[PDB]
């Protein structure tokens, strides 16, 4: 009763039902996600309002399965799961250190030498015949990108190394997935223990290095340490570990793997970027930082793919007090659900929506206003965007300088939600060098 006064019902995922909901019935209107109710807030005014104001603090309640899955403590109150401010605003300031312009800078080479790895593996198998999952590969190389760049370890996926962590990862995302019988709860459990066990064992690992005086560069690892100096246990630690673990891989591939799908069927923008990447890198192995800004027009297909495929959706703020939003009446108490997902698709906000179109992102055309957030916004914006945008440049400047790939007919479009949203199909091709 609290809400049925407010607007709403009476390879697609959740956020399309939300979509027709918003178009149907305004800027506000009421939802169930995680068997709770919520309330979809889709005005670029509300966006502005909600998230520019650390007065707006995150739902706790809608983070519960990235805390703990089926009793087992996963992200806990680690950076993306923690909601109070005072908590959270203690480890962002020492985490940020990891994140600035000389940390980022520095990273490059770990970019580098993980892009070349893969476009190495792809061109032996550059035969126009042998399917290549780019899902799958997009995933090990950023995979394999986080845990050098983060914690100063080879995970090697790209070798086929590391298998049963590779499938703890799966597991793990299937029970968020699940969570907002008997085998599956087992597997999803002992999968989330081993994440932690992974961070013990590297933790430990470093700890050792640090005592015989071994070199070890300043990395995430290396502040997420910092964040719990004098703590209690290592609870926080490993919290923390998860955290960039997961979230450092996880949406990066997802990203290329719309990305490359898209493109697929993108032929005249893709002769584009390859003309971009030949004028600007050439022969070059190695893109220099100061490259990644020259790639413009990829730029711009990298925000455009975001628009149309946001591996995270959105965010929720706790609205404390009732408010009146839009002309309806919000009871406090209520998670409110933004959506970048959907407001993307409204042609209220982008003319001709679904059309793939990177000169919505070209130097003179207007900067969205509060209608496009795939980092989000504010103070509880990612802290990895700098980190993901250019890693995600130097892998896609390298397939394009030295791959041509076309998707397996049967391929679909269509999305899947696990813990973000990524493409249904493996993004199945047959690649050919240029
Ligand atoms: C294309 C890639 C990425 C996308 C689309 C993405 C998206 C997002 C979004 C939407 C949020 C806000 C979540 C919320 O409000 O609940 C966020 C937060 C966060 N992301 Fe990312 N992310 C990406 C890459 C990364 C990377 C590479 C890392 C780490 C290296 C990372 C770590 C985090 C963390 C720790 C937070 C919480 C930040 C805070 O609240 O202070 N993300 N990300
Ligand atoms: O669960 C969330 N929000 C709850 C309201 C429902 C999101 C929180 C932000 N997450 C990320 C943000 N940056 C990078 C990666 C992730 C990431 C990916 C895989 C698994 C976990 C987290 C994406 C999920």
């Amino acid at each position: 009763s609290r809400y049925e006064h407010i607007p709403g019902p009476p390879g697609r995922v959740l956020q399309d039902v939300f979509l027709d909901w918003a178009k149907k019935y305004g800027p506000v209107v009421r939802v169930n996600v995680f068997h709770k109710t919520s309330v979809i807030v889709t005005s670029p005014e509300s966006v502005k309002k909600f998230l520019m104001s650390t007065k707006y603090n995150k739902d706790s309640k809608m983070y519960r399965a990235l805390q703990t899955v089926f009793g087992e403590r996963l992200f806990g109150q680690g950076l993306v799961s923690e909601c109070n401010y005072e908590r959270w605003h203690k480890q962002r300031r020492v985490i940020d250190l990891a994140f600035s312009r000389s940390s980022l800078v520095s990273l490059m080479e770990t970019f580098n030498e993980k892009a070349e790895q893969l476009v190495e593996i792809l061109e032996a198998k550059a035969d126009g015949q042998t399917p290549v999952s780019m899902q799958d590969m997009l995933t090990y190389t950023a995979m394999d990108i986080l845990a050098k760049a983060a914690f100063g370890m080879e995970t090697s996926m790209l070798l086929g190394a590391q298998k049963p962590l590779s499938q703890a990862v799966k597991l793990m995302l299937e029970g968020i997935t699940a969570s907002r019988k008997r085998k599956q709860l087992r597997e999803v459990r002992e999968s989330i223990r081993f994440l932690r066990q992974v961070g013990r064992d590297w933790v430990q690992r470093r700890r050792e290095a640090l005592k015989r005086g071994e070199e070890v560069p300043a990395d995430i690892l290396t502040q997420i340490l910092k964040a719990e100096e004098g703590a209690q246990d290592d609870e926080g630690l490993l919290d923390n570990f998860v955290t960039f673990f997961i979230a450092g891989h996880e949406t990066s591939a997802n990203h290329l793997a719309f990305t490359v799908m898209e493109l697929s069927r993108q032929p005249e923008i893709v002769a584009r970027l390859q003309a971009e990447v030949d004028e600007v890198i050439g022969s070059k192995r190695y893109l220099d930082f100061e490259d990644l800004g020259r790639l413009q027009y990829l730029s711009q297909v990298l925000k455009e793919s975001l628009r149309l495929y946001p591996p995270a959706w959105g965010t929720f703020r706790l609205l404390e007090e009732e408010t009146l939003i839009d002309g309806v009446r919000v009871p406090g108490n209520t998670p409110l659900l933004f959506s970048t997902y959907v407001m993307g698709r409204m042609d209220t906000y982008f003319e001709d929506p679904l059309t793939f179109n990177p000169d919505r992102f070209g130097p003179g055309a207007p900067k969205p206003r509060f209608t496009y957030f795939p980092f989000s916004l504010g103070h509880r914006s990612c802290i990895g965007q700098q980190f993901a945008q250019m890693e995600v440049k130097v892998v896609m400047a390298k397939l394009l300088q030295r791959l041509e790939f076309r998707l397996v007919p049967g391929q679909r479009f269509g999305l899947q939600e696990q813990a973000t949203l990524k493409p249904l199909d493996p993004v199945l091709c047959t690649l050919r060098p240029r």
